[PDB]
């Protein structure tokens, strides 16, 4: 009823949270049909809106060649932004990305910083290479 309802209102109105939502359920065609363009067009919205899970799931997008190109480096930049604002997912694959020079130039000094983020906000992944480092 107006449970889809108020999620498609909020998304307009520019709730960056509903938008992510509204983006899954188009994609997973949960509650709605099964739309790709639509799903792409609200994680776009909620990216560019400022949702940091939104922003990573862009990011992993540009990574996998899903949906999009393979890019590396609008890979790294989405995961940029959603590793900037705390993102604990994102700030692990940003310092992946830092030693291994996909999509930026490879650093040592700056992977350790996003390992030592993500890992301080309990990252279980991001210890693992921190310790064997």
């Amino acid at each position: 009823l107006r449970d889809l309802m108020d999620l498609k209102s909020n998304a307009d109105s520019g709730d960056v949270s509903a938008q992510f939502e509204l983006s899954r359920r188009y994609l997973n065609g949960d509650g709605l049909e099964q739309n790709d363009d639509e799903a792409i067009r609200w994680l776009r919205m909620a990216a560019e809106g400022g949702l940091p899970r939104a922003q990573a799931g862009l990011g992993w997008m540009y990574a996998a060649g899903r949906g999009v190109n393979k890019d590396e480096t609008l890979s790294f930049s989405w995961y940029e932004r959603a590793a900037v604002a705390g993102f604990p997912v994102a700030q692990y694959m940003l310092g992946r990305y830092y030693e291994k020079g996909i999509g930026v130039a490879k650093d040592r000094v700056l992977a350790k910083e996003w390992y030592e983020k993500a890992a301080a906000q309990g990252n279980e992944k991001a210890k693992k290479r921190l310790q064997d480092w």
